């Protein structure tokens, strides 16, 4: 599986930047391409050797993780941290049998009863993605607190407020280049801030967006999607133009039409 690599250490802008281009580029074949937005490979039907990618994570402490992201949905799936690997609940017999074929020689593997979805992490965080800081600090620190997990020195609700800090920075940055550019100001500036609005919006509606893109007549939207800027007030979305410069990839939906 095609390996990207990154890390925290002396990270910037164009690091950074680098690092996400490449994760689209393994996570999208360019087969796909609607209104100019990249579509994920569907999953029906995609070869087991071709399903997941992994992103090997550094930090200036010197420890490293490995995250593994399904390709049909770039969602992190489970990650490895020296001997160990720790996988998310599966959501069916198929995701159960792929996540086998991940991470195979390790020593230790381990499957999460919990899943790896945002409502969950959350709830075992003790805190929302709005209360949760983003930025070169805190994805530093997560590293840590991967790396650290199987030695008992990452407490639950630690590993899950870091596993959501990976996840939006990687796969959300991933998904969408205003996201991305989001945490590029954060790398620029080193700050660290929580996601405001239009970053929890736009993750809430990746799905959706994607079908409403995929099912739309010409572009045009048979009904509007709610979105919310930064000061969190509402502005609805018609069409995909509107999109181009903020999507970067979609989850397969539906086949294109003539």
């Amino acid at each position: 599986y095609p390996i990207i690599n990154f890390t925290t250490a002396g990270a910037t802008v164009q690091s950074y930047t680098n690092f996400i281009r490449a994760v689209r580029g393994r996570l999208t074949t360019g087969a796909d391409v609607r209104h100019e937005i990249p579509v994920l490979p569907n999953r029906v039907g995609l070869p087991i050797n071709q399903r997941f990618i992994l992103v090997e994570l550094s930090n200036h402490a010197e420890l490293s993780v490995t995250l593994a992201l399904d390709v049909t949905n770039a969602y992190v799936v489970g990650y490895r941290a020296g001997n160990s690997a720790y996988f998310f609940h599966p959501d069916n017999q198929e995701d159960a049998e792929a996540i086998t074929h991940l991470f195979t020689d390790v020593q230790n593997r381990y499957t999460f009863a919990f899943g790896g979805n945002y409502d969950r992490l959350e709830q075992l965080a003790g805190n929302l993605r709005e209360n949760i800081e983003l930025g070169n600090g805190p994805l530093e620190e997560a590293i840590s607190a991967l790396y650290y997990y199987s030695t008992g020195g990452t407490q639950l609700p630690t590993l899950a407020r870091s596993f959501i800090i990976c996840i939006q920075m990687i796969s959300e940055a991933a998904r969408f280049q205003y996201i991305e550019g989001e945490m590029r100001t954060r790398i620029r500036y080193n700050r660290r801030s929580a996601p405001d609005p239009s970053v929890i919006t736009l993750e809430n509606s990746w799905g959706r967006l994607s079908t409403a893109i995929q099912e739309s007549n010409q572009g045009a939207f048979a009904s509007p999607i709610q979105l919310q800027r930064r000061n969190g007030s509402k502005f609805s979305v018609y069409d995909v133009s509107i999109l181009i410069p903020i999507i970067a990839l979609m989850v397969y939906r539906c086949a294109p039409p003539p």
